[PDB]
């Protein structure tokens, strides 16, 4: 067969969630085409000039996990000057930046939907423990671990989960909410300080994801919770460490991100557009959602269900 070239650039590889979509990604790809994959180290600079030498060596797509996903403009121009096609995937460019160019896509999930799903879990834990509401005021006193500043899954995850208890008719009060940029040591510091600051005040945690709800349930234990003194937790992903503190009892729930699907999703779209052919429901196996998108379904996880995260 002809070997066709796909240039991969990840935003960092010591991300939890992106690396079981890279590994996932290159296990699609076995025996189709030839993953040139790179770690963009967190920084666009970097990625520009992996952009670049994708671009210098001919790559036959190019598949982008854009560092500042406010950049995908300027790639999609270098791309386009290239005439390379270059699917996006899991940091999302701008709605007029795609449409720069018609061989531009972006494969993910609606970050709104994991937020409600995230809000849904702390609300019905809520309804259903009144001794949740540890200083009787009648609202629920919560903390909120953001993930990087200006990442769409970020902004919507945040909006939506408190949105959605509000919407489950629970008075809420956010004691403190900052941004841990989607890593376990800095959400474990963030509320590490937090704790010595409010204490017992703290009613429920929200994460932005798992890496950060799991950095606070370690704060948390430091604390003396977790044995004899609870606290619900929530997160996103159900990525392997987050399923296991849902078993362990030191996660509430989370919601699952689909690395696998997302994955196939972005490998099909590249394999095709590398073989010069426009993708299609048909020939990527996904519905394409305003020409351009693929959309992948989130999915509530709790220890009722921890086998469909499985
Ligand atoms: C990218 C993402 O969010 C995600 C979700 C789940 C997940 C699970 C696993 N295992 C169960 C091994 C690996 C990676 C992963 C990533
Ligand atoms: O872009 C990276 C981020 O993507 C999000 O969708 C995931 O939930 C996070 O775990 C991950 O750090
Ligand atoms: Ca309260
Ligand atoms: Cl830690
Ligand atoms: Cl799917
Ligand atoms: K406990």
């Amino acid at each position: 067969m002809k070997q066709l070239n796909i240039g991969v650039a990840i935003y960092k590889f010591d991300d939890t969630c992106m690396t079981g979509v890279r590994n996932a990604m290159t296990a699609e790809a076995q025996g189709k085409a030839k993953l040139n994959m790179v770690d963009s180290q967190n920084s666009q600079p970097t990625q520009n000039d992996q952009v670049d030498l994708f671009i210098t060596k001919k790559m036959n797509a190019l598949a982008i996990n854009p560092v500042d996903r406010t950049a995908a403009g300027t790639i999609i121009d270098k791309a386009k000057q290239a005439n390379i096609p270059v699917v996006f995937f899991n940091r999302e460019p701008l709605p007029e930046d795609m449409k720069k160019w018609d061989k531009v896509y972006y494969v993910g999930a609606k970050a709104e939907q994991s937020g409600i799903l995230q809000g849904q879990i702390m609300a019905d834990y809520w309804k259903a423990h009144p001794e949740a509401d540890k200083n009787h005021d009648g609202v629920m006193q919560y903390v909120m671990l953001m993930g990087q500043p200006g990442h769409q899954d970020a902004i919507l995850r945040t909006q939506y989960s408190i949105q959605t208890v509000k919407d489950a008719g629970i008075k809420v009060q956010e004691l403190a909410k900052d941004y841990a940029n989607w890593d376990r040591v800095t959400a474990h510091d963030k509320m590490a300080a937090w704790l010595s600051s409010f204490g017992d005040k703290i009613e429920a945690v929200f994460a932005n994801n798992d890496d950060m709800a799991l950095g606070a349930i370690e704060a948390l234990k430091s604390a003396g919770y977790f044995t004899g003194k609870y606290i619900p937790v929530v997160g996103v992903d159900a990525t392997a460490p987050g399923i296991q503190a849902i078993k362990d009892g030191t996660l509430l729930g989370t919601v699952l991100n689909d690395a696998k699907n997302q994955a196939k999703a972005t490998f099909n779209i590249a394999y095709e557009l590398a073989q010069g052919i426009t993708p299609t429901k048909d020939n990527i196996g996904y519905d394409i959602t305003d020409g351009k998108y693929v959309w992948i379904p989130y999915k509530k996880i709790t220890k009722d269900n921890i086998s469909d995260a499985e």
